[PDB]
């Protein structure tokens, strides 16, 4: 009663808008289908998220088949459809946003990662933006998990686009560097204008994967998987010679640091934030960057936040 | 529910209090209980959700169970001001003056907050005082009888309670305000200086005769502003606080007492303004956090109250 429902937004359970029917205010609904014998993994997760780059819990409820009601944060653009209507338009994102955005979700992941816990799932589609502010926030935590480090995992995660190198090669004790790959894949996709490495299945993916960065040695292969053995042997490609014509130096080497195929070789969310390539945003539409929570401050190292901040 | 392993009770009030531990981070929490049909809103939950402030007890998490069940998990602070009171008259000592002032403090703290939502307790009492030794912080707790005024609308005047109700309440007010919480702060105040309650009865006109006996008559124009809807008593003048409370009572305390306890429900100090009297000058000239403001906080107390509040 207290929820007026509006258009569906997509599809064990559904998402819609509502509004609050007493303060007006617009949020999403995430309905679904759920025991209350059970915990529901996602609400748990859900509970704790509190960062501005991230969607927030706002209210939650049961109902009548037993359904779980999760009412959360609303913002009213992905960055999919943003992405689309650029290439429908005919022209690349700005560099200066695509920084804009991706500096945003590194914000965002730093601070599950510094829970423990991993998205799993991070695509554009999960990515939402402010036309307004630029603003971007992380949704979608139904595939997410909190990753125990002395806990294997078991090899389920299936996908096209995003998924880290680690979850093709079947991985049992991955951790939440896979969601790093992920924001690599995501930044290489708004520069290139279609997504790095297409493929059904694990090994289609995997393949091209190898046509561009070379085959990996060994070392890099225990490295992401020790349970597991041979390719062809393919020399790594220039991503130069990959992304369009006219792509600036600095995006480039933020993307090599990114896209590594040993896991824990990644660039840490908060390093790349210090990465030279933001140093436009350093200097001084943009949305808030610099507001860090007591939180935030107690977790960045002295030597990184330096770094980050402007003079 | 397996999230929370059972629990010392703490009181059985629709539903029960206990104490419950969070059996993943071994944190300890209080839980209510409560008989509820998912089919209606529950107002207690609801007001809840809304509380985000340092003396006020903070919703953590909340879960249905089975006859259904609607299991509501709350921060959890070790004591009451009821346990606090009624052990310093045990050892046949009264509270500091100076340990008073802290607890008061915060009390209008609380109040100002809750208040500045239209949020009314509507039933504080030393037993939903808590109190954390460590470090003398107090929070409010139980919002059980908690509702949010709709200046607009009548209520129905159905609140029967002993020692701490408004003298409108008494007299079937329908139109009352927030301004009944301040009622029951003074008499708080009041009673952790006195010893015992200032006004008992197990009736309403027994609640009256009592505030009547000490305060004197109410004047026409003050059952006006009580109660417009309501008509004699005898006529008494006031006594003078000074003869009712122990020998050694600070001028200043009375003073803030005689600020709160005024029939015009209108005319009671307002939380802000009250923490901002010279009776807490002593914590301003010199414990727990007192002036650490929140954003929201700061928005809503006037500026020439802000400086007065804050140590020079
Ligand atoms: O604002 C949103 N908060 C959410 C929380 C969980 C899941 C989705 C969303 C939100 C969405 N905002 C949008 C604005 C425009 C278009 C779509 C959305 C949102 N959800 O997208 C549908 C979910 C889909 O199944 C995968 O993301
Ligand atoms: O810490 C508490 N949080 C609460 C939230 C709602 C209702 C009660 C409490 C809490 C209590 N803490 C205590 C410590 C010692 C003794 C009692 C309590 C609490 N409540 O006990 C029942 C409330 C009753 O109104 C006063 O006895």
């Amino acid at each position: 009663k207290k929820y007026s429902l509006g258009k569906t937004l997509g599809t064990f359970g559904i998402v819609c808008e509502v509004f609050d029917i007493e303060s007006g205010k617009r949020f999403a609904l995430k309905k679904v289908l759920q025991d209350p014998r059970y915990k529901n993994r996602e609400l748990d997760i859900m509970k704790v998220l509190d960062h501005v780059n991230i969607i927030k819990l706002v209210d939650y409820f049961y109902t009548t088949n037993k359904y779980l009601n999760v009412i959360m944060e609303y913002v009213p653009d992905t960055l999919h459809k943003v992405l689309k209507s650029f290439i429908r338009s005919g022209r690349s994102i700005p560099m200066n946003l695509i920084s804009i955005y991706i500096y945003q979700l590194f914000r965002a992941v730093g601070f599950i990662h510094s829970l423990g816990i991993c998205h799993r799932d991070i695509k554009p589609q999960n990515l939402l933006v402010n036309s307004k502010d630029n603003t971007l926030k992380l949704c979608d935590f139904g595939s997410a998990k909190k990753l125990i480090p002395s806990e294997p995992s078991v090899a389920y995660i299936c996908s096209r686009f995003y998924r880290a190198p680690e979850l093709m090669l079947g991985a049992t004790e991955y951790t939440p560097s896979i969601d790093l790959w992920s924001i690599g894949c995501v930044f290489g996709e708004l520069i290139l204008g279609k997504p790095l490495f297409s493929g059904e299945t694990s090994i289609d993916q995997l393949v091209r994967i190898i046509q561009i960065m070379g085959t990996p040695t060994k070392e890099q292969m225990i490295r992401m998987n020790p349970h597991y053995v041979r390719f062809p042997t393919l020399k790594a490609k220039d991503w130069r010679k990959i992304l369009p014509e006219g792509t600036p130096s600095l995006a480039i080497d933020l993307l090599e640091q990114i896209l590594r195929y040993e896991p824990d070789l990644r660039i840490n969310p908060y390093e790349a934030m210090a990465h030279p390539f933001f140093d436009h945003l350093r200097n001084s539409n943009i949305p808030q960057l610099f507001n860090f929570s007591p939180y935030e401050l107690s977790i960045i190292p002295g030597n990184v936040l330096n770094r980050i901040l402007p003079k």
